[PDB]
């Protein structure tokens, strides 16, 4: 079984454990935790039925029994936790954005690089079975040559407190533009843009509210997205060429539904768990299923989301909070 | 009766023609037609039961029983047509665009404007009850503070052929573009752009393909649109602000729904005509309204689309196709 450690006790790691300990349990075992202090993981252990807790990260690290860590804490905090891990021998999934700025970014995957070992950031929409039959047809040439990528996704999250928080580098990029990032991306195989411009603006916490790009991609193509956290948008994803559109429904960062040129075709989740934190939540394990099969075949990152291709969405969404003047301490 | 006269015989004079015939006789009644020549007048006129025909706009323009001439020529020639009307003292209504640059519109605006005469751009889109409806949510405040609009219209049109032609000025903006820029404008009260950026390709026939646009408005909103004429889109388009999304479904350039913060609303076509060349063309019976109820106020023009309007969506349109370098004679 790939012998998973969680690090830090929140609301996406509850899911992701969740999420793990439906899976076959000679594939994938869950067998440490860990938080910033002993009480807040022995808790947790206790209601997820994990052997071992921790009162530190590090502890975590130097499990000799972990064999991958997923690094579930807040936006500002993976580096260092990603870090600790790579440096003690752990392969590691680490949650989205992998980091706050590019350099960051760089300088986790220099290290797993440095190391030998495995590195992917959980860009878990990726792995949906939509997002792989999108592929799919875009491989087939179905809409024929391509023009044009579009993507939102923009809710009311005034309300959540860590979405807009200037100390959690929140804001509607970090948290819901990556996404369209990174269905852009993928529909234009990875390739770096030619160009990038931006419009938007700054809500009163510190942070973005409502930001545009349009993206110049190499072969005459373009995409364009629109993320926010005071509008909501009509969370759709689409692709077009000569021949037609293909389209992710509502909820386009989780989608189970795949329209191309009129044709609906539906994917389920996976039944259980059913009462997760957020939507979808149960779609965890295809990516959780994902890191397995690379850790078997030896791999040090995924194909799916190489490492090289974090960096440049990383670039990509620096590049777009810095045209319309956001800043963390970190930059 | 608001006594009409037809310029020009082609597939939308024919639609016009046909929905004017549908309302009530004492409130329109077509009295002439004009083509380049007397044979292809006088056959639509017996086709379309109109008592009198030309073989040119000069003819029509002289007819003393036309108050208000309808120009339905294609995008080269609506200028010259539109000139003689209003030299002659018609009325105008004028197919979409205007004019083909903005220099076209300026001119067609000022001899209106200096003979006393009503002129209106046929943008029939904004007289339809479904976007009557969308500005009253808006003057309502329904959406919260606004910060984004979004528009998309793009079909392949590549064998419709006019649609493509260097000669006919053609291509995605000229044709599809305009109902973008319209509907943009509208959400934003008419206001100018602080800033456009563009980008797109050409199409092999002299003319644009696909352009994708962002356009910074005054207060912090701003839109997107995409159009093209190989790519199918989704054909929506939307506003969101602080409290939720309306959205004009698929056709957004003749819409019939209205969503508003998950609520569906219907609004019917008239029942004739019902084989029309451009779908939802019954729709056009609303504008043909609309320039009955002005001239009946006496205005010189539409408090919907008003001349200074009409001149801004043409420069924002010139603007556009000049960013991405595509040139007409007319320039
Ligand atoms: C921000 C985000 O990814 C998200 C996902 C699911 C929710 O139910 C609420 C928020
Ligand atoms: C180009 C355009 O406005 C249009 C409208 C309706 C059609 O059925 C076909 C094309």
């Amino acid at each position: 079984a790939l012998r998973w450690g969680i690090v830090s006790v929140g609301l996406i790691s509850s899911d992701f454990t969740a999420v793990l300990q439906t899976l076959p349990r000679s594939e994938h075992q869950v067998v440490a935790v860990a938080a910033r202090d002993l009480s807040r993981a022995k808790e947790f252990a206790q209601k997820h039925d994990i052997p071992k807790a921790y009162g530190s990260y590090e502890e975590l690290a130097k499990d000799p029994n972990v064999e991958v860590a997923y690094v579930g804490t807040q936006h500002p905090q993976h580096k260092a936790a990603v870090m600790l891990c790579l440096a003690a021998g752990k392969a590691v999934l680490c949650e989205k954005p992998m980091g706050v700025n590019a350099a960051e970014v760089r300088e986790m995957v220099t290290e797993a690089r440095s190391r030998g070992l495995f590195l992917m950031e959980a860009i878990w929409t990726r792995f949906f079975p939509a997002s792989e039959a999108l592929r799919s047809v875009l491989a087939q040439g179905t809409l024929g040559d391509l023009r044009v990528a579009r993507a939102e996704f923009g809710k009311n999250l005034t309300h959540v407190p860590r979405a807009v928080d200037w100390a959690q580098a929140g804001g509607a990029l970090l948290d819901l533009g990556i996404y369209c990032v990174q269905f852009i991306s993928m529909v234009f195989g990875g390739q770096k843009p030619e160009k990038i411009s931006v419009m938007g603006r700054r809500h009163e916490t510190g942070v973005d509210d409502t930001v545009t790009v349009l993206l110049q991609y190499p072969g005459e193509v373009h995409g364009s997205f629109t993320c926010s956290i005071t509008a909501q948008l009509s969370n759709t994803a689409s692709v077009s060429g000569t021949k037609g559109m293909a389209q992710l429904l509502n909820p386009c960062w989780c989608p189970t539904e795949l329209v191309v040129k009129g044709e609906h075709k539906e994917f389920l989740l996976p039944p259980v768990p059913k009462n997760c934190n957020f939507d979808n939540g149960a779609g965890m394990s295809y990516e959780a299923k994902h890191v397995r099969e690379c850790l078997r075949k030896g791999l040090k990152e995924s194909p799916v989301i190489p490492l090289v291709e974090s960096e440049l969405l990383a670039d990509i969404l620096e590049e777009v909070r810095r045209a319309i003047g956001v800043t963390f301490p970190q930059d």
